[PDB]
């Protein structure tokens, strides 16, 4: 049970004051000698939120390996004395154990989602209580992502692990105790059916906690526009303002929880909108839609994956700026912030889990060991890792059900599928995942070795998601081969599956500032002709509804001779500056008409 | 059989000056029109000397494979009526093919060494004459280095080939017609003996035709030393001025050849030194001396591998600042004229063929065939122009007092059997044609002191290791420790002089990081100290040359960020931060003379 904390005749007390108290623990005795018993030994301070990595510009302790220790004090308000208090960590990355004055109140293996524990016993109000967590930053072959620790002869652990992206650890968002009566709405799931614009069903059910529940929904405008009463079985017919890719109209869904002595209201917001596969076709409100737009990433300078508001604002006003409607949660759940701004101004949002790296064909990542001979097996991902996969998917779905601008569940990010077991695993989770939400496609995203002729679990999902990178990988250079190449692999995707095709991942590597007069690999002009030349193949494939161009940003990688300190293939730098190919998507994406695919023409 | 030219009565007129016409051949018709007949239908003016790659700023012509038309009129100067004429063409690249106005006088194979023939029968002085070259730049499994041409479906043709260098192609040294009266010196050989330095003696053996000749020695003061005759080579000694690579004085040996009616004077230049390899050490004149230096490329930016002088001055002036004495030509012989400046300001130089690609377990470069010594590939073919290429790199640099070292190939990999058989005659024959200069070849890193077959043949060992970079990435100390095992493990399974040819690290001017992780340039310091500290407590190396003295072109991949990145300096000779670090350790050494486990 997950819900977004508001703030309603409901209050919370922001603990990310950041400046906590860190330590790590070379010797691995911090569990042993009981350090949340008293106040850190030789820490230093450290920001809550953001990775622990770069903060102090020391590289043993950006690559270090084991627990690190977080510490804090806070006084918790008197007047929440008949109030139930809850202790939320919207996201620890990897592994996180709290204690609450000697108390252990919580424990999650999940660097995500978040995780909270009612916290009123052991809290009196008026006193300070010092919380104590302990992070773990180590990735196994039933983590997800998976992983393979390393111990050298010394008990030095180095972290190898299989993705692209640099492994930043800490506590990642945003650290909160709230209250609640103790009579609350504990959790809520809302869906929307549509029929041609005109009148809808809003089917609602609610699991409060301990009460009768009325329902109301209300308009932008505050206005009552429908009513209902019981615990479930809510279904309120409307004549409706749709959410709609643009605009984003939002009602709201004010949840009362009554008992006989105390009240609980919690306001859901509630777009109403209906995304459904059909043919070759991705309808959002029975229209076809033509998503635009990026694989991103959480990643900035020194906070790592660490969440923060003026760099949430100034991406979503490039991300308007260049046309983009669209983007995919790049190899893990985003913030919640991310995905209720994509809420408001109707952006449409493909959500990923952590299941990166189920892959051990790529050069990308860490290869400080030597990687297993088959991928399914016994010894990596087995069935265990089958489990942890499942509660990754159900601890997302959790999250964001009710969130319209999520169209799409991503189980996994380019697992290798030829091996025989790949099905075996695969197909368990996509038929759970499609019990666990009926509502929204679902997906997988394809990884390029793996062509039409030889994946094996591309038909378990409704619409095919691609990473391609003809002329870059394969082909190197050759812009008028990659062409025959690509438009010869995506028809014959199209023609073997007939599904709906978007291009999740296409890019190359550029540095900002080479140029080229021969259109050369690494340089700003090579990104421009390269992109140009996928999207002519694009406007002549039917099939294709999407296109998202392979990351917005320069992002931070391991080391790694095919990794000039970090990934490349950015439309921006790092620090947000724009490489000359950002002109060129703008140009395409606010040159076609909204939401519509270009009819190979202009 | 062949001399530099010089100019005390022979002449000179460089046809190097300026624009040629220049067209492709993208239809392969230039043979079948007999396009030396006539103009060149719409050609365009190109630089000589000059890759013709980079020239035009046009990646069609860049990536071209085939064939490619130079052409140049000359007025043949007058006072040449009785002399005998030579066109010599110092350098086209691959492949080139010479016609004298419908006549074709002489062809080559071979992208780096010079070739004459004589053009008097189809000259008369006072008259203008149409040379036109055809150029072709493709590699095939019989070509030095090898490559491999592959078609596509229907109609174009695309090179691959396995070193780690942009496949510059053109006429890339000078072009030059040259006089000569009709008796005259053809070669020259000097072999230059001492034991300590006080009293010392200079073997001559020369081919002169047509005619019987002086031979006369003056010092740098144009002083007669000493005088001794004959025809053939007879030997000569007096109380010397050591060749030195401090120093470098050079004593010069006139050849005068006498005819009936003609006389032919050739001045040669003579560095008088020894070289030997004994036990551990590498000795110059008898003393061991302590190689630094690069790894070089003959790279610059819009000529390609066209030889420069204003380019050549100033890499030596950087070259001297960091205190570098020696280099080795990395992967092709060089232009000369860089071995007659090792000459005059003693810089000891490790000469190496063209034979760079002998290895398919690399991803550097370009259905490659699965072994590679056999008869797809490698065979008895390659085996005869390597040797080829052997015999014209030692009939080249022979006479160089500053040539110490040749190599005959560059990280070939020698572990499929065959290896030996192919290298064991490349060897001995190599003796054969100079015995006077120790013979090398450079190992690659993955073949090991445990792996590797052909070490045995050779009198000093070279190794290109980048531990740090392409196994343990990142991880110093680790690297540290294979490192220094491995130089230990191969010095007690042979005992030979050690120079370490190749060491580098990627690195893009102006990365930099407070974590020392690959591409900054704090990595290549820390990176590089820390081979060096290893290399100074292991007794048996000799020499330290870091890869590469500049970033230089490559063909286009993924790890390759627009060129190699490995450079000292940038391709414009802009020093990154790790230049001072080498200024520092090779200018606070003694000269040549090795670090004692510290400073
Ligand atoms: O190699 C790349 O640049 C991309 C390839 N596909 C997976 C991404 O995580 C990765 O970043
Ligand atoms: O990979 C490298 O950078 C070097 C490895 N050894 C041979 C060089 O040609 C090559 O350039």
């Amino acid at each position: 049970h997950m819900l977004r904390p508001v703030e309603t005749p409901t209050r919370e007390i922001k603990k990310l004051d950041g400046l906590w108290a860190f330590s790590l623990d070379r010797e691995n005795c911090g569990i042993d000698q009981r350090w949340w018993e008293s106040a850190l030994q030789e820490s230093r301070a450290i920001a809550v939120p953001g990775s622990f990595n770069d903060q102090f510009a020391d590289a043993d302790i950006r690559n270090y390996a084991g627990n690190v220790w977080y510490q804090r004090e806070v006084f918790i308000p008197k007047g929440w004395a008949g109030q139930r208090i809850v202790l939320r960590f919207d996201a620890v990355t990897h592994y996180g154990k709290v204690w609450v004055n000697n108390q252990e109140v919580m424990e999650h293996q999940g660097g995500y989602t978040p995780f909270e524990a009612d916290v009123t016993p052991y809290v009196i109000a008026g006193k300070s209580v010092r919380i104590t967590v302990c992070v773990n930053n180590e990735l196994n072959w039933q983590t997800i992502p998976p992983g393979m620790v390393i111990t050298d002869e010394n008990g030095k652990k180095k972290q190898s692990y299989f993705h692209d992206f640099f492994n930043y650890a800490g506590i990642h968002r945003s650290v909160m105790l709230y209250t609640t009566p103790n009579t609350w709405v504990d959790d809520i799931t809302v869906v929307t059916h549509v029929a041609q614009d005109c009148n809808h069903a809003s089917v609602d059910w609610q699991v409060v906690a301990n009460g009768d529940v009325s329902v109301e929904l209300r308009d932008a405008d505050q206005q009552v526009v429908a009513t209902g009463q019981g615990t479930s079985g809510t279904l309120q017919v409307v004549n409706p303002h749709l959410w709609q890719p643009g605009e984003g109209y939002l009602y709201e869904l004010c949840v009362t929880a009554k008992s006989q002595t105390e009240c609980d209201i919690y306001p859901l917001r509630v777009g109403i909108r209906s995304v459904a596969v059909k043919g070759e076709q991705f309808l959002i409100n029975h229209k076809p839609f033509y998503f635009t737009g990026f694989g991103r990433h959480e990643d900035a300078d020194l906070r790592g994956k660490g969440f923060d508001n003026v760099l949430m604002v100034h991406d979503h006003a490039l991300m308007d700026w260049i046309g983009a409607n669209s983007y995919r949660t790049s190899h893990y759940p985003y913030a919640e912030e991310m995905l209720d701004w994509a809420d408001e101004h109707g952006i449409v949002v493909i959500d990923e889990t952590a299941a990166v790296g189920f892959n051990l064909s790529l050069g990308i990542g860490f290869e400080a060991g030597n990687k297993p001979k088959e991928l399914y097996s016994e010894e990596a991902v087995n069935g265990e890792t089958q489990q942890a996969h499942l509660q990754a998917i159900k601890e997302l779905i959790a999250r964001d059900k009710n969130h319209p601008s999520v169209v799409m569940w991503s189980i996994a990010n380019e697992p290798d599928t030829r091996p025989q077991g790949a099905r075996e695993y695969f197909a368990p989770l996509a038929e759970a995942t499609r019990k666990l939400d009926p509502t929204r496609p679902i997906t997988c995203v394809n990884v390029m070795f793996c062509d039409a002729h030889t994946d094996t679990i591309s038909d378990l999902f409704d619409v095919l998601c691609l990473n391609r990178y003809y002329g870059w990988y394969v082909q190197s250079g050759d812009l008028e081969t990659a062409e025959k190449v690509l438009e010869k692999e995506l028809l014959a995707w199209q023609e073997k599956l007939h599904q709906p095709i978007i291009i999740t991942e296409y890019g190359v590597d550029t540095l900002a500032g080479l140029h080229s007069m021969y259109t050369d690999m690494w340089s700003e002009e090579y990104q421009c002709a390269w992109l140009d030349m996928y999207h002519r193949v694009f406007d002549r494939v039917s099939a294709v509804v999407g296109e998202q161009v392979w990351n917005f940003a320069d992002f931070a990688t391991s080391q790694g001779i095919l990794r000039v300190g970090g990934n490349k293939k950015g439309i921006f730098t790092r620090d947000r500056k724009p490489k000359s190919a950002a002109f060129l998507l703008q140009k395409r994406w606010t040159g076609m008409n909204f939401g519509e695919k270009p009819q190979q023409g202009g």
